[PDB]
């Protein structure tokens, strides 16, 4: 719902209320995961040349019992667009990495996940000062590039997107907080088809489950998806992350073990643009073992069912 | 304030800011209780037959000093209406019990209260999957029935409402998380008159003050109210809850004591639909004693005065 | 963005997203300070004579990492205007003192500060029941006066504003929670000029850094500011607070030391009404010493740069 438009100032005010339930043995899965989002995009125009924006999107849980809060700013930032010289926007905002990682982040419930938000760049973060440049100066059509800075520690980022005309797209991003991480992705967006795959390499994953970081991490994800016309986007997808020599902060070592790996059958049923329902079944592969045990890492297969209502 | 309506999508965005002060000796009463609510109802139509909704209402305190948060999702859920086959809506939502208990929940400040929110069904809760059916299939006019499911533990619910034409209404609901609870209510809604009374019986009340649960609990409430035409709804009301063999979780026992009992004189003065003022005087009866002492249960008479502004 | 107007009910819904970064050695300065505000003013008219309002403005940080909340109700209250007999509004609301203190609270980032919010009156507070009277009964034009009450402990307030025609304004307020505090201010608002200065005297400042209160506190602030016409309001400003015999709650004493003192060079660049950018450089003077050390009081010079986007 875009709620204000007068004198070159547009303000949209989105929200969703997803009521959903997990089913799995792992007792910190099975249960209600209902939550809602309240966000707001914004726009102010001055001039022909430049347009000023500003955005904010919050996630508040509705699974938590009364007297209790669960919530975080998903993003908050404010920027400036200059016509043909792209944009600058400072504040809590998706890492440049996510530019290419996002292509695989499209499953009905689970996905992305190999990185976290505040996983030292790969999804969101704080203090982020991005510059985006779209259509390379009005010069090379279809080629967009972004160069980022993260706050604290320090980090630099770069991402290069290219849809080789058509629906084929190639994806490349490098991110190096101070601990570099790489990323390549491919996506095919055509005749109600969606094929996307991406993977990446890193120095340290740090902030991971509850057990420190490796010295090398190897994450890969891929999904195929069709868009039926009565509304129904059955998605099957696979992703996995592998480790290296990993510390319990102090000592511990845990070594060479899988971090996450699963196949995913999923169906998202779009009623209309504003209401969806979805069913999602995570086919988990990981074996309940010391690494997973101590670090709380989910070893059980789960299946989630949810009724999303947006705006 | 309904803020968007285009193409069969309605979104209303309500809020209230109630500034109010308590007066009583009990030092965790006397004082400011100012708070605000921000909610949003929603609607998307597809088709003749079915309409998709979604709702959310938050209560944030304004009594708390700076650097501090007090807040909870009052409700969050998303559902589906099918024309003549009623509705389904999953998420944080009023227990089916409250269908009939609500009839007595109408006093200017205090009331309801014999149950809490997260009092194992009787008001709100989490994980709730309700089905409502109104006008019994378009067949029996004036007869609505709801059947519920609570999340975790597990629970089942059923509520049957009937306004015997006129303004007379009979109310019946049974709820049994796993610990059954019963409920009958009566309400008379006519010529600016409001007479409502309800009571109920239970297995265990659990989550109560700070001291475990009984083996049998007996709660009853009744209110009469007139609606004067310059705007003024003086309400007098009485309610009370009695206990059984009650544990300090471990041991303790406390036995057969009153849980809450009071008479209530109250006046709600409606200026216009959007601004009210109100005065409310709780005539408490409970005696400050071991049960009440240790369990913090309010034994003092309080009187509250507040200026509500909605939207 | 005023979002509803129908039938004498106006509801405005403001917000800002300020993305800004501090630069200083003090490690609890240098960094991201991004935050957003979401507020809402309201209005309902009934009648010729009286109009009912209600307000709410929240500040949520966007500097905090994910799974984490930072936030407070800036204000929440609801009131009543009677035409020529001014207004009453109860709830979390700026102390009457701030009526005159505010004149110096106008710098691009830092300022005000000699008092805090919940600094026993001088800025915001809880339980506040204000009465404002503007234009002294329609009688003495340009003379407004406010008389306040704070919640808990108890307090009384009074503030007298006068713009001696022109842009010259004289300011006077006294506030005495139970611990009196005084205030005089002067402001000159004319030909794109802004000159304002205020200072005040107190009994106890209490809630200050981390170290109790003095027996006498002496705070003074002054700013000059010009409004260039391409948009640019370079502001230079100076303020300082001095102490008396001050306790670590228990014992400690710390004595006669400066509390805060700095000169401020600042520029606020208004693009259009809805987007600003700003640069601000706090020239701090305080010496890192026992008082400051133990009480965490910022002894370092900082400079902040931010892109605000309102609505
Ligand atoms: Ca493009
Ligand atoms: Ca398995
Ligand atoms: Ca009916
Ligand atoms: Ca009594
Ligand atoms: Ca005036
Ligand atoms: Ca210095
Ligand atoms: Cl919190
Ligand atoms: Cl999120
Ligand atoms: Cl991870
Ligand atoms: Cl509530
Ligand atoms: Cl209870
Ligand atoms: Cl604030
Ligand atoms: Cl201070």
């Amino acid at each position: 719902a875009e709620i204000y438009n007068k004198d070159g100032n547009k303000l949209d005010l989105f929200g969703k209320v997803d009521g959903l339930h997990y089913f799995s043995d792992d007792k910190g899965s099975d249960g209600d995961q209902t939550y809602m989002r309240i966000g707001f995009k914004g726009e102010t125009q001055v001039n022909d040349q430049l347009t000023g924006y500003g955005q904010w999107e919050y996630q508040i849980q509705g699974n938590q019992t009364e007297g209790s809060n669960d919530s975080w700013t998903r993003v908050a930032f404010a920027g400036l667009k200059f016509a043909d010289a792209g944009s600058f926007d400072y504040g809590r905002n998706y890492g440049v990495t996510y530019d290419v990682t996002s292509w695989t982040d499209v499953l009905p419930e689970f996905g992305g996940d190999t990185y976290g938000a505040d996983n030292f760049m790969q999804q969101r973060g704080n203090g982020y000062a991005t510059y985006r440049n779209t259509d390379f100066f009005g010069l090379v059509d279809g080629l967009d590039f972004a160069l980022q800075y993260q706050g604290k520690g320090d980090g630099y980022g770069g991402s290069l997107t290219y849809a080789i005309g058509e629906g084929f797209s190639v994806g490349g991003a490098i991110t190096t907080s101070k601990a570099t991480v790489y990323t390549g992705g491919l996506k095919y967006d055509a005749n109600n088809i969606y094929l996307a795959a991406q993977y990446s390499q890193t120095y340290n994953a740090t902030r991971f489950g509850t057990s420190g970081f490796a010295n090398k991490a190897q994450n890969f994800e891929v999904v195929a998806q069709y868009q039926f016309d009565f509304g129904l986007r059955p998605s099957v997808a696979y992703l996995q992350s592998k480790g290296k020599d990993i510390s319990n902060g102090y000592g511990a070592s845990y070594g060479d073990q899988d971090i996450v790996k699963y196949v995913d059958v999923g169906a998202t049923y779009y009623f209309n643009k504003n209401m969806s329902t979805y069913v999602d079944y995570k086919i988990n592969l990981l074996d309940k073992n010391d690494f997973t045990r101590d670090a709380g890492i989910n070893t059980d297969d789960i299946v989630a069912l949810g009724l999303v209502y947006q705006f």
